[PDB]
């Protein structure tokens, strides 16, 4: 209909809106339409629960009345507060990501994680060396595991002055956050101040609550993010270019179809192994099925699309139509952007909604929790479960629409040093010759009040096109791969300067680089960058943009990005606009305080200008054409 | 007026609204009838602001739209997380509170902190040996402070599987947390993992947000909170019990009036120390003034109350009025429950608003900001501005309404032990004979919905009639003191059991308690009596109730009291009614979980019914008349 048309760009999601209108089914744009109008107070961000002296809203009545809350907090501490803790929010769940990293790390080093093992030994020693264990290259591997895992934890405490990654940042830009009280000490000791803060009668000054906001986001990026990545990396392999697929035509009519869905590898890690178990893939023959078939949803399909090519299935608003299919026979779950409604569409199907983690748990889901210790022993259970669900499987309901789009995957940092020889020069001259302008990471979600991936697609055509490299994270990567964008061959559809850089190193114009915790690598390209040239990375032609966002972590992404000196786009507005400080801090006086700013354009190519025009000012004050 | 009889019990509040009036000064009463009527929706807690493909609100409509936001969250989960996050406010208040104590001692130790000093060295060697620090009763003092900080600091990590002072609750209670998953393990980490749980598609099960929401609030009572409580009497010494005053007549009309507001005694020691350096008394004296004169506000006045006897001048709903008297010649404040339109009265008069930390800014406050390494400095700036603003005070406008009422504090529980002998025996004696027939802690705040004090001292009056006696923190403590309750002739109020009691130990039937933080001492004395008698703290004739809260605080107080075993009485509800699973859960199902439950009733006549009921069923499963 001209309804579901407008709901997506991309043939199988209309193909499934259809299947699910048939069938009675609601999607996440059902519920958007229902849930708006929304409230005009929480939109503005103008509306405060923190206490029961309240709830209170801001008003501008005539008669003066309800300007400030029931303590006397204004529109400004009020919307700076609620930004505060949403951005809390978003550093919290990559700082639980990072967390379970060090666990599993942990527990692979005292020979308690049965069927781990560190695949990257040697990035173990260079991260380990480089964060300052002693004899990093010579002691035994589980010793200087073990270290590792104390320094990570030590930036989960409260007795740091600075975090450990850190360090990679230019010395410039350790000064100013530094000059700033930007600084991040600890992962969560950030988010625990943030909601100390905003609790009534702490922090009422909206300055000092988003400078705030900004320090908690840096422990995100170079903290929660970053231990996740690269220790993920140390558990599960340093990525390397590779090629896979893309969209709901990955599922398998012939196969038993497991989806991965969430954003931990540790889980869907040990899912893929045990999928490859010959007694495993004896009963899934045993059933009638031809293969046991992997695929991945949102952040920890990209994990397993970086590491071993595993195909994507979709992103964020994708999810539910792949159970519409009537091939998904089992869901595996474990946190962050799994919808609860999931639950309710499974349950119209044979499909086997499992959670694993004890943070991720939903109401009516079969929970399978699963821990580094019991991981083999239960992962092998919940294949079994989604072999059972298979056999009862209703052939007539069966829809896999599309065929699958090829995709070029795993542009690690250290895979794109490998591709330029093993240094950042022939990076830095494409720069100066003008081939390559700059660079912009696309990052973040889909969001039902825009076109699905209409903006991450159009901006990312508009970019490459104007000789702009683009950086793909999270669900995004799907928008770019099912466009073909994530392939050597469209190089055609960038500029000559682009095209002739991607076509000699062999690479699309469009860099996969991972999932949402994967951004830190966009960070450490950054720094490594700022650094060689002893500039800050507030003076890189660089930017960041999430047209679609929609959680609280791409907020801390963004947030974490500003602070880092990165003009960052985002499609809409946070909560922020009921209040005018706040709103132009966020968008101009951040620009004088950290290098970067927020920027709010619902047009893709007006995005693409403004990401330009940041480009182009950067690319001057270098004394560059 | 009418209106003004309506907001409080008190005649020097009464002055004070009339004055204001006339003086056209707007209180919190003025926004709180703003602010009315509320938001349904916040009212219920059937709204969310967790992500921007929302605002969302649950509404139960008659053509069935609204059931779920955007996501799928139904109304359980909304409010289940909103919760969640309420509590995980509270938590974060008590956990910087404890944080800056460990950084307080840790700065004595290494002797960068002038001024400071370990003031109880023998509590010091008791809980560091208490808490497993080698040889704490002979190394050098500041060696085992170093080694306590290291503990505390631990606690604050992320490595340790439940807090260090958890070993004082009973076996049987640490085993049901155990088997419950409620078991604390960092102060910090609850909190991050509950602003992980509640960020959207992670925890979307309404019973395991409330499980980890009672983890939250217990490593707040057992890990925040107790490492403040022990730390403050450490560094500033182990209340005792002393006689001092309370109400708004503590107020001088021919001295430097300094009213100390917040929390933290970090500060308020140290200015309390300046203004009897004779230097600094020279100076008021110069200016005119007979003396320098602290009186203290909320919980940092509840501190120099219980180890300094400085007087009390009010609790939450006096603060504003004690700047409206004319004679507060400045306000020196640091964090939690310090509104901000405080400073907007302070303008209205020569009243100096200085704040000390960099958690606590307010826009147009004198920022003086202290640490210990300058605080003796600084402090003493802060008393000249005092000082300073006492010769611009207009004697027209001055008002010292009332005579202040005397009262008696300092009851920690070394002073309890010290009372009986040493030992709990002559206490257990009581409780068995029946003279004393339980022990409620009532502990809170004041809340515009509720006429100012006038449940707070009607259950204390109910409480203590029936032979229960009343253990008092927070700002209950003024409610008490006000009403004549806090001296030992108040056990001619009291029936004839606690009467006697009391006469014969020579204390109050309301034993003064302490701050906010100092609740700790109430779950240490439940602990040490349930493990003296080898029961269960839930099987202990004990109560909580808070029948004027208003904070995230407070409502992080009460999870912990019920997660322990202590029936909790709250005299307004949480932001929970819209959800029926929710609310049932905290009414009823905890019950079978904790041992404890939530009881919500405005009526105090009630809430001493249903308290005593509690009461009078642990007495006969104890085998007790
Ligand atoms: S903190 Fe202030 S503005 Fe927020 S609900 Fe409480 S009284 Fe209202
Ligand atoms: S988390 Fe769910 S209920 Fe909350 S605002 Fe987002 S879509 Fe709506
Ligand atoms: S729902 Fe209460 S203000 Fe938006």
């Amino acid at each position: 209909s001209k309804t579901i048309r407008s709901r997506s760009i991309w043939d199988d999601a209309h193909a499934m809106l259809e299947k699910a209108k048939a069938e009675g089914i609601s999607t996440v744009w059902d519920r958007a339409a229902e849930q708006t109008p929304a409230c005009k107070f929480c939109e503005l961000g103008t509306t405060c629960r923190n206490c029961i002296m309240g709830p209170c809203r801001i008003a501008n009545r005539k008669d003066g009345k309800m300007r400030l809350g029931v303590c006397g907090a204004d529109a400004d501490v009020i919307v700076a507060r609620n930004f505060g803790r949403f951005i809390a929010g978003g550093a919290a769940g990559h700082s639980d990501h990072g967390r379970d990293l060090i666990e599993t790390l942990e527990a692979v080093a005292e020979g308690k994680a049965p069927g781990y093992t560190i695949r990257d030994v040697a990035k173990l020693r260079r991260i380990a060396a480089e964060l300052g264990v002693a004899d990093a290259a010579t002691r035994p591997a589980h010793d200087v595991a073990a270290d590792l895992v104390t320094i990570c934890y030590n930036d989960f405490g409260s007795r740091r002055n600075a975090l450990a990654f850190l360090a990679r940042a230019p010395q410039v830009r350790r000064d100013l956050w530094q000059r700033l009280g930007m600084t991040p000490r600890g992962v969560d000791r950030e988010i625990a101040e943030m909601m100390h803060r905003t609790h009534m009668g702490c922090d009422n000054d909206h300055t000092s609550l988003l400078v705030h906001a900004a320090r908690t986001a840096l422990a995100d990026g170079w903290g929660g993010s970053m231990i996740g990545t690269e220790l993920s990396d140390i558990l599960f392999g340093t990525p390397r270019p590779r090629q896979s697929t893309v969209n709901l035509g990955v599922l398998r009519k012939d196969a038993v179809n497991i989806l991965v869905h969430g954003h931990n590898p540790v889980v869907s890690e040990m899912i893929l192994a045990a999928t490859r178990e010959p007694a495993v893939r004896q009963a899934a023959q045993d059933a009638g099925a031809a293969d046991i078939n992997v695929a991945g949803l949102c952040c920890t399909g990209n994990e397993l699309l970086m590491r071993q090519g595993i195909p994507m299935a979709g992103n964020h608003l994708m999810t539910e139509l792949a159970i519409v299919t009537g091939a998904a026979d089992a869901i595996v779950a474990d946190y962050q952007c799994i919808m609860p409604s999931l639950v309710q569409i499974a349950a119209c199907y044979h499909t086997r909604f499992v959670t694993t983690s004890p943070k991720g748990r939903f109401t009516g889901a079969t929970h399978v929790e699963v821990h580094p210790h019991n991981a083999q022993e239960r992962c092998r259970e919940i294949v079994m479960l989604a072999i059972d669900a298979y056999t009862r499987r209703d052939p007539a309901r069966v829809d896999i629409p599309s065929q699958p789009v090829s995709i070029m995957s795993g542009f690690s940092n250290e895979a794109i040093l490998e591709a330029l020889g093993g240094t950042p020069k022939p990076l830095i001259d494409a720069v100066v010759a003008g081939q390559i302008r700059g660079f912009v990471g696309i990052v973040g979600c889909n969001n039902p009040k825009i076109r699905q991936d209409s903006a991450n697609v159009t901006l990312t055509r508009e970019l490459i096109r104007r000789d702009i490299m683009v950086l793909a994270t999270g669900c995004v990567t799907t928008a770019a791969g099912k466009a073909g964008l994530l392939v050597p061959e469209a190089a055609s559809k960038a500029g000559e300067g682009l095209a002739a850089v991607c076509r000699s190193l062999g690479v699309p114009p469009v860099l996969h680089m991972g999932s949402c915790v994967d951004n830190s690598r966009i960070l450490q390209l950054c720094a490594l960058l700022a650094t060689t040239l002893g500039v800050d990375i507030s003076d890189l032609p660089v930017g960041a943009s999430s047209p679609e966002w929609y959680s609280e972590k791409a907020a801390a992404i963004a947030m974490y990005a500003v602070a880092s000196g990165i003009p960052t786009h985002l499609g809409l507005p946070p909560n922020i606009l009921g209040s005018e400080n706040v709103t132009a801090m966020a968008l101009h006086g951040l620009q004088d305080v950290v290098g970067a700013a927020f920027m709010v354009e619902p047009d893709p190519v007006k995005a693409a200008d403004m990401l330009e025009a940041h480009i182009v000012a950067r690319r001057a004050r270098l004394g560059l054409t």
